[PDB]
């Protein structure tokens, strides 16, 4: 959602969970 810089995926685990593919 809310995730959309590289950083998200490094600080904000939660980008993981959302985007899988």
């Amino acid at each position: 959602n809310l995730c959309a810089s590289l950083r998200a995926r490094h600080t904000i685990p939660q980008c993981r969970k959302f985007g899988r593919r």
